[PDB]
């Protein structure tokens, strides 16, 4: 067959194996990470080397430490998937000790940093998006904002984030920690991607335009924009498309994160510093040295000192899964309209060439296929499966024009990409039969794949997906319905015309169907709905429904049930 | 730490091992048997070295052959799950070369018998339940039949067989080859479990009365129904509850396979034969031996000869599995009402004592946990859970009384058995936490208990369970809804009022749902709205849904998908 158990050793090693994000220095010089490790999202502090678990359950995330605090604030999910989250404070000196910060009730928290003093935060709940400070003196409510936003940074009083207001564009806004108030500076030539407030209380940021991406520095004081000149022109020359992230260090110097071709590089003050190949987060300073993430569709994420490339945390692939990853390009795929989609392709070394192919398109939109650990890949790679990745427009990581072209747009453009990409598996010889894998916006994409190109794909797997951007709508709260308005550009007639559960009587495909049940991102209740609609039409599905999850996994319980049955159903169309 | 790929090495080596069911002889020294077998449900040959597979595809059944006939005839499912299946002649000589028999439109093939000549079986459509006739004049509808009924013999034109065709008794029907009619025989005493056709004519048949179980002789020509005495007293002796099988051998004596306490016996003549402790099926003479099919609580069904126990043909289970499984009792647990509920214990290898415990609710009514192999309950003893196996009141094994008590209060005083079970296995030290694990009218139980008794499981899984009697009913084939009337005295308050689904709101226990789509027994239909009404109400529940697949499972790759989530589901509710 069928090796049952041979892929779930497989799924579940993968899922098992340590992966590490670099968070910032807490107590002087401690690391903070936030790791998936013994089952589990937990924070941790390293000294080089114990690591020092600090929470008692999983978590969801920390808040952003300023340098040296001598506490984290934990962000955990007490509403079993949907995504309330209530914030809870950790002394570094007493690591599971947990106080629940009561004066926050339970909204879905966006970001937020920790100064020691004051924690500053956005959250969303079903009436608004706002961004709060919590101090001695209680919650106050500094702002209200437009849409998403997140907070970057804070220096004294000064606040700065990245705000998503309108059309899919990023505007950089500001606020006060004492008075509030809401700043915003939009860019004529593109989104702002990333922001510090330089020690002169300037704001420096990424600015991602339609094909390049470069530095600039806003005056929040009169919303001047100047471009930023760095002292070296390693970053310039570099060509970015897109900038990770950026930061001032403790001794001032402007750390960059930026991107080209699904690959990053690390710049202090415009000087390029040797990296691991593959992609970065941010960059911390550690006792005088420069530490980063480190992550690559072989490398799950990993805790990095450079330029060494010396690892300090890390999990390490069995052997016989490392072989199953043959390897990795990226290739740009002609579309429709003569646009060229850049595509990652793994290929599996546990299948032949051509051999079964699966279009995976996980997450999204506004995210990217990079070169960077993918456990949906890897596990389909480990089962037989070459990947194919595609950037359909929408996608970050290759500028502002590419990205925007969603806008307005679901189920149209994007999917002619993804389109586009499984007609070059099987036109290149990659490919003898295709199937599409979807999370999320993925997800919804397989649906949209299935009723709108019948017989491209031999089978679709939609999980946690969009079927009814309607009924979602009318579900969402005051983030995810600005977020939906963005998205089709506020029409009503896009909402329903690119919803897939209005196209069911087209589906041919057999179609496996993975749902959370307390997903708050891309609610249950239209789901089942589809399923009333393929059950009346004689259609083929297979459905599973994770109870106590959300659209946010962070137990490897929830992984292996989100994630075996996919596979599993692959695994099985593939013998037919 | 829940070891998934260890569950499903175990599970799907289970799933895995031959199981062997002996039908007949065929051309006229071989065995007919359908085994599990290379992952599917397939019909050979045996002539005590080779095994010779008969069909192509995976098949459902196949009908009783007359000893010696050069054919087969193969029931098979050609509508995914729904249960309208076609008959295909395969010649014995010609094994793989099927040939549908297409006089015969597809419907629900209950039983059959082919002497060569003709094809005789019942069949139930939308409109009638029916005994039918395929010779060379095509093909002939002999009688319509009242509800469920099964051919067990014909000899000559002489057809007799089993009619359930009321308040869940049993009658004797015989019909004619040339002429058709119905002649039905009741008993005031009991029911009729079996029947032969003795070389004179007249009808053997074994007589299930209130407590104890006995042997007749009916002559259709005047419905006298006699004692049948044998020569010798072994089986008057083993005060038999119920009867298995009966059948003329080639020779004229008389096998009788007879059960009590869940263990079987065989008798030739009335005389014991030695045969392996547990329970046998039917009894053939093969090349001057006689030979059943026995399987018991730790043997996957297999074949062997008597008196000796030779295997002919068996699957060896590995010696990890056969360790995991402690040790079986039977145990008679007091009910609500002074009954005693005859329930098998299979303690689990690999729990401690107290352990987790599974009351297992499989299959029914009308079906018995005996000592016979449950890959089910194997299933759970290999992941850690000792197995409680209620034969509560609708059960059969234990007399017409026993069995008929459920007859008009389904959820009723059976549930109050399986709920005695459950708190017998709790207070005599067995378990320490309590789950209930259901497939069909289990399924059905499952549902029952969480919303009848909450607080008495800490969960359930529910497999192709019923939710609403009404709704199923109106979705019935003629034989279901026959069935439904019976079981519910025809009452539509009772259809109601013992519906799970107008009982949602008192569910407290999390619970995990499997259902195969194309079901035509309990219909997936109704679970759709119980999950909605689960979801409206903030319920917890997971939910499996098996494409292309229905109530009677014929693949590895069906079972393992409806079962490794129900144990996967249990194993994680374990650890809390």
């Amino acid at each position: 067959p069928v090796e049952f158990s041979r892929i779930v050793r497989d799924v579940e090693r993968l899922i098992a194996v340590e992966k590490y994000s670099l968070q910032g220095v807490v107590d002087g010089d401690k690391l903070l990470v936030v790791g998936f490790s013994e089952g589990s999202v937990n924070a941790y502090l390293y000294d080089g080397g114990e690591t020092v678990k600090l929470n008692r359950e999983p978590i969801n995330s920390v808040l952003d430490p300023h340098y040296g605090v001598g506490r984290v604030i934990l962000v955990r999910d007490v509403s079993k998937g949907a995504e309330q989250h209530a914030l809870f404070k950790v002394n570094t000196s007493r690591p599971g000790e947990e106080q629940r910060l009561e004066a926050v009730k339970p909204m879905r928290i966006l970001s937020g940093v920790d100064t020691g003093e004051a924690v500053v935060f956005t959250g969303a709940t079903e009436d608004r998006v706002a961004l709060y400070a919590l101090d001695g003196g209680g919650l106050r409510e500094l702002a209200r904002l437009p849409g998403f936003g997140f907070v970057s940074d804070i220096r004294g009083d000064l606040i700065a984030g990245l705000g998503f207001f309108g059309g899919g564009r990023v505007s950089l806004f500001t606020s006060n920690l004492s008075s509030g108030g809401l700043r915003v500076f939009d860019s004529g030539e593109g989104s702002f991607s990333s922001a510090s407030i330089s020690p002169g209380m300037k704001v420096t940021a990424g600015l991602e335009t339609a094909r390049e991406a470069r530095l600039v520095t806003v005056d929040p004081r009169d919303g001047s924009v100047e471009d930023l000149e760095l002292p070296s022109k390693d970053f310039s020359s570099y060509r970015p498309t897109a900038i990770t992230w950026l930061g001032y260090l403790p001794d001032g110097r402007l750390a960059v994160v930026a991107r080209r071709e699904g690959r990053s590089a690390v710049f202090i003050d415009g000087e390029r510093v040797e990296a691991p190949q593959g992609n970065h987060g941010r960059v911390v300073l550690w006792r005088g040295k420069l530490v980063t993430s480190h992550t690559s569709l072989s490398t799950p994420p990993r805790i990095v000192s450079l330029p060494s490339g010396e690892p300090l945390l890390e999990g390490g692939l069995p052997e016989d899964l490392r072989r199953s990853i043959a390897g990795s390009r990226l290739v740009w795929v002609e579309s429709f309209d003569g646009s060229r989609v850049p595509t990652y392709v793994l290929e599996s070394g546990r299948a032949p060439t051509p051999g079964p192919t699966v279009v995976l398109v996980a997450g999204g939109p506004f995210a990217e296929d990079s070169d960077s650990w993918d456990t949906f890949a890897a596990s389909l790679a480990a089962a037989g499966f070459h990947v194919v990745m595609p950037n359909y427009r929408g996608s970050t990581g290759y500028g502002e024009e590419w990205r925007l072209k969603i806008i307005g747009d679901p189920c149209g453009g994007e999917l002619e990409d993804v389109s586009a990409a499984a007609r070059w598996a099987r036109e290149s010889g990659l490919a003898s039969e295709l199937y599409i894998m979807g999370y999320s916006y993925g997800g919804y994409m397989t649906l949209c794949a299935l009723t709108m190109k019948p017989g491209l794909f031999k089978a679709g797997v939609a999980g946690a997906s969009v079927v009814d951007w309607e009924e979602m709508y009318e579900l969402s709260d005051a983030a995810f319905r600005n977020f939906i308005e963005q998205l089709t550009g506020g029409s009503r007639e896009i909402m329903r015309s690119r919803s897939p559960i209005n196209h069911v009587d087209r589906i041919k495909e057999p179609l496996a169907l993975i749902h959370p049940q307390n997903d708050s991102r891309t609610p249950l209740k239209p789901l089942l709905r589809l399923m009333g609609e393929l059950l009346a039409r004689g259609k083929t599905f297979e459905a599973h429904i994770i109870p106590d999850a959300g659209h946010a996994i962070n137990t490897m319980e929830d992984a292996v049930k989100i994630l075996l049955p996919a596979v599993f159903f692959l695994a099985t169309q593939r013998e037919r």
